[PDB]
């Protein structure tokens, strides 16, 4: 029962998180776009990459890692980012894997909710397309709970 409430707690979190942080993005930043160089820029032009203050409240908050990507092609790199490095950078620049059903389901332009791993450990996880002012796929948000977390809490 608790095991079963545990999952759906973590499943209502991430669905509850990825909607926010596009709302949190759009409060932040306005509608987004890509400049000739592939990064995510405001209205202005201004690039948003170090403006990490609404992700991390987001992850706060929330209690979940939060990543937003930049789409260039068909790949997904990451702008802003709560996942760090064990020598406690941000993993700024780490591409999602191309080899997984996230990166497929993004390039349809789905919505993944379900476990992946992420630079080498498991997570649940949700990845929802970010688009710009005319609807076009411009990258990538992301909510996430490690596996790691989600043991602690039913031992
Ligand atoms: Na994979």
């Amino acid at each position: 029962v608790t095991n079963n409430i545990v999952d759906m707690q973590v499943q209502d979190t991430l669905k509850g998180a990825a909607n926010m942080l596009g709302l949190y993005l759009e409060e932040q930043f306005g509608p987004l776009s890509l400049n000739v160089a592939g990064n995510l820029v405001d209205v202005d032009g201004r690039p948003i990459e170090g403006e990490n203050d609404y992700i991390d409240r987001l992850s706060q908050s929330m209690n979940v890692v939060a990543t937003v990507f930049a789409k260039n092609g068909n790949d997904y790199i990451r702008t802003l980012t709560t996942i760090k490095d064990d020598n406690g950078e941000r993993v700024v620049g780490t591409a999602l894997d191309s080899s997984g059903d996230a990166y497929r389901t993004l390039n349809a332009g789905g919505t993944y909710f379900g476990e992946a791993t992420i630079l080498g450990s498991a997570y649940m996880t949700g990845y929802v397309p970010l688009l710009d002012r005319t609807g076009q796929a411009i990258g990538a948000c992301f909510v996430g709970v490690s596996i790691e977390s989600v043991n602690a809490i039913l031992n």
